[PDB]
């Protein structure tokens, strides 16, 4: 049998050196488990002479992966095989294919098109020697192979579909396209991302240091006004933000009920539904050519169209009554959740009949609405409990709509001062400002938790301070950098300067510290990070209000008045952190950004850096990634098993059958079993618990999903209102069930 | 008893022929609907309902309903004009209380200042001048109603369409009301709703041009469409622009989904704002030209705008090279030798995105066609070629209805501004056809249409702009069929052939006639030099059509040499289809569809025989229920009935009997003195695809804007 080696030369396939290979990139790697020549093993079966080593690697590479099941480390080496193999089909030196990239000219087309752009190469050239030399190779193969295919498929830069970045120079491109002249600034963010501290949101990644760069890419926008022009004006909007690739949150509580006099035409409206339609399929259309658009509709429970809103995602319907390529979302005022409760009646109103219920939230909220009621101004009454089962109807059917309540969202906004919040974005974690002239943007990133706890399992919280100040700096610059879609968009950012700091990698963290998620211990910690993350973000505001001045909208706000976040939910803080010191540099400097935390779903960017998603504990100790199928055990259990000696094949079996659990298999101690508890063997009321304690340090709102096994009305009911009465403002994004 | 109720029908029927109208026929199903505590109120719906059953027995007898319910109408209306205004502009709606008027202030002020000149002018016999039928739609959508109840009379509602175009006009307002009551005209439906009221919205159509070729542009034009479509216009949209399915996107670095998802969002946006009907139209040489060859196999109408060079690719068996405009830009800005020497020039650079035999292209229309009577045919050479607009550039599509051709831009959507001319009116009592009376109320038409243009209420700047440079109009007709039947004229008949020429030249006369006294008074539009007519080049010329010497053209063609023309373009025979209902004729220019068919008026069904036919039956007593049934069991038609005269055989052929090369050659005919285009069914009833190619290709030839509205096949 013989290999084709990439100068084309035959070669002998030999046991001995595909293992010698695999061998050199075991560095650091548990050798008591991972064994090099298990995989030549595997490989050497089927294999046929004709293969290149190119085939060899990537086979070789895909074998490693398929033995995670038996070590984790096995997936880093999958990811050291790959990497091996890209570096030799890659050019070395950084600014050779940043020129490369620039030079490209498309092969059907002939046009010159710069995969970057000519002012970041500009740059680049200028610092060359710094530039390339900065660069750690030895850091792309931290990954694992999962990470490594995510990257591999969407984001290092592709020459006629073949790869032509190395992940760090994705990297620095990142930080060149960030900080431009400022190379001290790139290199510093170089490092940070390079070593996995954190990372900055996909849209960042794509295309920092690209032409017309799409840095933000999440959207807020309110109905302008209630007529055929603000209602077409608003969905040009959203085209022109989902041609570039923005997600977004619309309110449309403005616009009139179905049945509703139109006085220009002597007609009636035809009310949400019809208009919906025209948006889903706007967001089918512009799905950026070929693969659709993601809205998020959100809407008030006064609004006489919601039964027929809560019905628009069913699987089962009637087509000209479905959207089912939009998503749908709640704004609950605290007077619905009171009459739910005390089962009241609600009044369901057109808001051209009632106007001016979504610009009031709150006291003045509940005076207006029960002034149309007095007034005999309502369309329709129902118990108030007949719209909650609707509500928990369409979240059992399909998982939503999500929950957000206004009145927590407006009551604890620092952008009070604005006016009222009128919605949410996709997603369900950003509390901004929109109006006519507005449309809110998210500018995102998010920190690696896991990488802040040290051998000694303390965790280093002047650490993480220290990176969530450069994240403060790197996303505002990005404000400026960022090529907005509408000019309502960076009007909205260059006013109010919000951004949104996340995090990834929670429940790893507590696994490192060996905290059960529900444990005390892990509560503390959780205050603890928050604060931390809160408390540095501040921090570097305020330095750079102190070197730029406030955002316009800052006199007014909460914080100039020395209000911060917990201060709105009446928490005292852990002795951590001096705030008292803190909020004197502030009444000093005042904050350069409106907002600063907004703890994101991390889909894409968690999976890169081999972390679970964002605030979630572990929702299964096995499960599969998609690359085929990749049966994948939590790396903390398996290795905890492995050292204690107890992992077997049948071992692997149980579990499976066990759902992921590992509670009813004997051989394992008990606190292992508190540790991996999986989220649907976690209690969700703590898990609401741990998430309004960690809110207290959040200005803006977190993705939380909810894990219930086998829902009914009671369960639903009890954990909404358990959310809603902790003080959140998300209180659902996604209902899970099994 | 029977004879209070016989006697009360009985004075209601003078002048009707008693032959065939009986009184006590109607007083039987009266007499069963009595009870203690009836109002002789109820009993006279119950008497107009059943003589309107018995319209397939007589006409009178929808004569005889329409008087019954018309009598009970002015009972249960105000009889003075003013009053009526004052309480439609009084309106307070009670469900919030805000005054609402439903007329404006500013025409309710020019009553009430000339009151009693107006009050005086109407005569209210003339509400029993429509019949049942056409009157039960005047009644259901035409006169505004308070609170569920009628308040204007047919006159009022005339009255106030008057003084709504003529405003302090007084002498011009009572001119068009006698016009119009006596039925000689009508006004298109949008100004005899809207004449007089807030938002005077009298235009019908609109023509849009695709703006860019970019999200931007698409959702541009779509508000454009959805704003439109707020105030009732129909749309036709040029759609060739937007770049094909898998065209690659530079921004985005994807590739465009094309026509079809785009053509979903228009498609919901028609769905969504009634209070909506696109015409769409591409070019043939489009890329994604087989798949809007299926959208309709849904609440957008589709049509082809088609150049010459498809056409002779196709009977020369040749290929034809489909393009995305985004690869091969400009072929829609472009006719004639232009566009055929652009489209070579790219065919051999290579830039071709798919080849295909011309023929296959062909069939795929023809069955699109066959299943759904659509595409519409429209040929783009010609359109251009032939109107007087070419000085703007190239114009890039029609309307709904295919009547209209109008130049559009990113700056201008057309609008047209019609009404029509009732032919039937102007057959004397001595079978002669008066041309001089037709010219004359022609003359009054394009006066009312100009001024229309001035009054209206545009929904956006762009067709706005457009109606005040340019100043088309379309002045259109109805009941032709009748008005050859009046004159006992086979509708092919070489007596009916001239008469359409003559009608038309005459049409066309008057129209350029007023349209010159017009630029007199007033200048000519401004955009009128450069245009052919300013070069002596009148619609006929561009046809190579000589008059007949009814009409003095030389005289004519010197008056507009010195004063030119205040409108750019006059006469686009439409559809008609509830004006023509309303008047009691058939729409347009089209023969009699079948001589049985049957209306609805709300809960109640009718059998409605051809008038005419009916009237030339029952005359020789030839009218019985199984000879109703033999019609209606030959699809209408009369040629197999044994005891009918071959005379009135020849007079009421059905259109599905009438040669179709003969109305594609009578529209080509009367087209010479057409402005625009004109309204064009084509009717055959077992259609094999060779006979559809050879209808399109004859109309084709005879040189013909509008090849095809509609295909009907049963
Ligand atoms: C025109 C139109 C409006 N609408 C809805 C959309 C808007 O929410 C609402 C008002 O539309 P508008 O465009 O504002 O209608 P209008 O200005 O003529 O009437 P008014 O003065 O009473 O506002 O009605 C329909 O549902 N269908 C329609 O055809
Ligand atoms: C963005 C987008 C465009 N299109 C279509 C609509 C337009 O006809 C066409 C161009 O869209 P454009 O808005 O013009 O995209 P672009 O300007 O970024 O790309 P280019 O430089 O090539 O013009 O692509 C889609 O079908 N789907 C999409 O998601
Ligand atoms: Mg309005
Ligand atoms: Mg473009």
């Amino acid at each position: 049998m013989h290999v084709i080696k990439r100068d084309g030369r035959q070669e002998r396939v030999m046991f001995d050196k595909i293992t010698s290979r695999i061998q050199k990139l075991c560095y650091g790697l548990n050798m008591d488990f991972v064994d090099p020549a298990q995989i030549t093993m595997k490989v050497i079966q089927g294999l046929y002479s004709g293969v290149t080593t190119v085939e060899l690697d990537t086979l070789a590479a895909e074998t490693a992966a398929t033995l995670t099941t038996k070590h984790p480390d096995y997936a880093i080496l999958a990811a050291r095989i790959a990497v091996s193999n890209l570096h030799k089909e890659t050019k070395k030196v950084f600014s050779d294919v940043m020129e490369d990239l620039y030079n490209y000219i498309n092969p059907h087309n002939g046009k010159h098109s710069p995969m970057v752009a000519k002012s970041t190469l500009d740059i680049v050239l200028a610092n060359k020697d710094r530039l390339n030399s900065a660069i750690i190779y030895d850091r792309d193969f931290s990954y694992n192979y999962f990470g490594f295919k995510t990257l591999e498929r969407s984001y290092l830069l592709k020459i006629n579909g073949k790869v032509a970045e190395r992940p760090q120079h994705m990297l620095m491109r990142v930080s060149v396209g960030i900080h431009k002249e400022d190379i001290d600034a790139a290199i510093e963010t170089y490092n940070l991302l390079s070593e996995r501290w954190f990372t900055h949101a996909s849209p960042t990644l794509f295309n920092a240091g690209t032409n017309r760069p799409q840095l933000s890419s999440c959207f807020l926008l309110s109905m302008k006004d209630d007529s055929i022009e603000g209602i077409y004006d608003t969905l040009k909007q959203c085209a022109l933000i989902s041609k570039s690739a923005g997600g977004i949150g619309v309110a449309v509580s403005c616009i009139r009920a179905t049945g509703s006099y139109i006085a220009g035409t002597n007609g009636n409206s035809n009310g949400l539904v019809p208009m919906l339609r025209v948006y889903n399929n706007t967001a089918r259309y512009v799905d950026q050519g070929g693969n659709p658009g993601a809205f998020a509709i959100y809407l008030e429970p006064w609004h006489l169209d919601i039964f027929e809103f809560l019905d628009l995602k069913k699987n089962t319907g009637k087509e000209e009554q479905r959207a089912r390529d939009l998503f749908f979302a709640l704004w609950i005022p605290d007077l619905f959740m009171k009459r739910v409760e005390t089962n009241q009646d609600w009044s369901l109103m057109c808001p051209n009949e009632c106007p001016g219920l979504d610009e009031v939230w709150g006291e003045e909220f509940e005076k207006l609405y029960a002034s149309y009621e007095k007034q005999g101004r309502v369309r329709k009454v129902v118990k108030a409990q007949q719209l909650w089962y609707a509500i928990i109807e369409s979240q059992t059917e399909t998982g939503t709509p999500y929950m957000l309540y206004k009145d927590s969202c407006n009551r604890k906004s620092n952008q009070q001062n604005l006016g009222t919040i009128k919605c949410s974005n996709l997603c369900t974690e950003i509390v901004e400002y929109t109006s006519k002239d507005e449309v809110a943007v998210c500018n995102l990133a998010s920190l690696a938790l896991n990488m802040y706890v040290t051998s000694e399992h303390t965790y280093d919280f002047k650490k993480l301070a220290e990176v969530t100040k450069v994240v403060v700096r790197n996303l505002n610059k990005i404000i400026d950098i960022n090529y907005y879609p509408v000019p309502e968009a960076c009007l909205s950012n260059k006013r109010h300067r919000p951004i949104g700091i996340g995090v990834q990698g929670l429940a790893d963290a507590f696994i490192l510290m060996r905290y059960p998620f529900e444990s005390a211990e892990a509560q503390l910690l959780n205050k603890q990070i928050f604060e931390t993350i809160y408390y540095g973000a501040l921090e570097a505001s305020c330095d750079l209000a102190k070197e730029q001045g406030p955002y316009e909208t800052y006199e007014g706000s909460p914080v100039s008045k020395g209000i911060l976040q917990y201060d709105m939910w009446n928490v005292t803080p852990t002795d951590l952190w001096d705030w008292k010191v803190l909020k004197e540099k502030i009444a000093k400097y005042g904050i350069r950004n409106s907002l600063l935390i907004a703890p994101m779903p991390t889909a894409s960017t968690a999976q890169i850096l081999g972390n679970n998603e964002s605030i979630e504990p572990y929702t299964s100790n096995i499960y599969t990634r998609r690359v085929g199928e990749f049966q994948i055990v939590n790396p903390h259990l398996l290795k905890d098993l492995t050292e204690r000696g107890l992992w077997h094949e049948e071992m692997k079996n149980q579990i499976i059958a066990c759902n992921g659990s590992i509670q009813s298999i004997p051989e394992i101690p008990d606190d292992l079993k508190q540790l991996y508890k999986t989220v649907w063997e976690i209690s969700q009321k703590t898990v609401l618990k741990m998430a309004a304690e960690r809110g207290a340090f959040i200005d803006q709102s977190q993705s939380l999903n909810i894990h219930i096994a086998e829902p009914n009305y009671g369960k639903l009911t009890s954990m909404h209102f358990y959310g809603w009465k902790q003080g959140l403002k998300t209180g659902m994004y996604y209902l899970r069930t099994r």
